[PDB]
């Protein structure tokens, strides 16, 4: 008769992590990798002998600093010439190289100068993501939804597209990251009438406000706003230049020219980061930090909030712009939905929902997982092929 279908995959490719899920038995399950990772670093390594990707590129970074790539969706669609892509360049440890106006990463691998396009180190993300959802299901998959930025033009869309089909799969459609965050939550299948959502996405490095009317499961984008200079690595800088200076003046020396001492603090104040946003307090612990120095010390929430404050406040001027901008007031939106890891900093969901008078927020979903949840739910509906009863 007819062969079951393989599950199709949603796809959230992201600046610095990625994630897949499956909706299957009327669910989705968001697949972990095989070192039990629900997100993977958007990075690709270049050895004498190998191509790493995901964890292992990321966890060899540190000695291999201009043979590993991440970023690419920062050069993604874009002119060399572009002005983002010339600023970017300076904070990038890889060569980018002008080859007719279009970017390309200049690598050493297996015994050769090598450059690639943004388009294919993309696709070699999302061949890893393709793996991990066949080491899952137990069979090849074809099918995806590929989610972007809403602010993505068409170039940037088409070159997203061409990564897909260089992984070898099947791109069922470009959705928007915002639109996939909100089908996540089923905010497009609440009936009839208008329903206004603010998607509020706090990242690594950026931080994205988008405003969606969805009338009848139409989605319009409303509005976008956000600030390019605002993410979880400029609260790990604060937390670094503190200890930085607790290390100064509790053992009288500047540990700041030794990549390695930074790097490892910088490493520590992540997860501390991290455990502040489940504890009101967490430990530093870090052996021969430097000068065979052991630095065991502490930091509270409320410590950590201050260093932070005037960043976790500056959140609300691209939410007041976009609402600006839709030409609608706080009390017109319906539901509140919350991405990227950083959102989970208790400080900085009290300012929005003070923000919103006390409103919810959606947070259920986990924030690092719901743009991949809702393309997951999309690229279950697109393969759909129902043939109407009499
Ligand atoms: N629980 C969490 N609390 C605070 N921050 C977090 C958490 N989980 C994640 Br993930 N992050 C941060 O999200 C960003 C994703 O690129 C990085 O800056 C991570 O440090
Ligand atoms: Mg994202």
């Amino acid at each position: 008769g007819s062969m079951a279908k393989a599950a199709a995959i949603g796809i959230d490719l992201g600046t610095t992590y990625s994630c897949v899920g499956v909706f299957q038995h009327g669910k989705v399950e968001i697949i972990a990798n095989d070192q039990g990772n629900r997100t993977t670093p958007s990075y690709v390594a270049f050895t004498d002998t190998e191509r790493l990707i995901g964890d292992a590129a990321k966890n060899q970074v540190a000695l291999n600093p201009q043979n590993t790539v991440f970023d690419a969706k920062r050069l993604i669609g874009r002119k060399f010439g572009d002005p983002v892509v010339q600023s970017d360049m300076k904070h990038w440890p890889f060569q980018v190289i002008n080859d007719g106006d279009k970017p390309k990463v200049q690598v050493s691998y297996k015994g050769e100068t090598k450059a690639f396009y943004p388009e294919e180190i993309s696709s070699m993300v999302l061949t890893k993501m393709k793996e991990i959802a066949e080491a899952y299901l137990g069979y090849p998959v074809t099918n995806a939804v590929i989610t972007v930025p809403a602010y993505f033009n068409d170039s940037q869309r088409q070159a997203t597209k061409d990564a897909g089909v260089i992984a070898g799969l099947n791109v069922l459609r470009i959705i928007n990251e915002p639109t996939a965050a909100a089908i996540a939550y089923g905010l497009d299948r609440t009936g009839k009438g208008e329903r206004n959502v603010l998607i509020f996405d706090l990242g690594g490095g950026t931080f994205d406000v988008s405003i969606l009317t969805i009338d009848d499961g139409i989605f319009e984008v409303k509005a976008t706003a956000g600030d390019t200079h605002l993410g979880g690595e400029d609260f790990d800088n604060r937390l670094v230049n503190h200890f930085v200076e607790e290390f100064k003046r509790k053992h009288k020396k500047d540990i700041s020219q030794n990549k390695r001492a930074v790097r490892r603090l910088r490493t520590a104040c992540e997860r501390a980061k991290r455990t502040l946003s489940s504890s009101t307090q967490a430990s530093l612990e870090i052996d021969s930090l430097f000068e065979g120095i052991d630095f065991y010390t502490s930091i509270t929430r409320a410590r950590f909030e201050e260093l932070c404050s005037d960043l976790f406040r500056s959140t609300l001027e691209p939410v007041e712009k976009a609402l600006r901008d839709a030409k609608l007031d706080k009390a017109q939106i319906h539901d509140l939905v919350l991405v990227g890891g950083s959102t989970r900093i208790p400080k900085v969901q009290k300012l929005l929902q003070d923000f919103f008078n006390g409103r919810d927020l959606n947070k259920s979903i986990n924030p690092d997982e719901a743009v991949a949840y809702g393309a997951a739910v999309q690229a279950a509906i697109l393969i759909k092929s129902t043939r109407a009863a009499a």
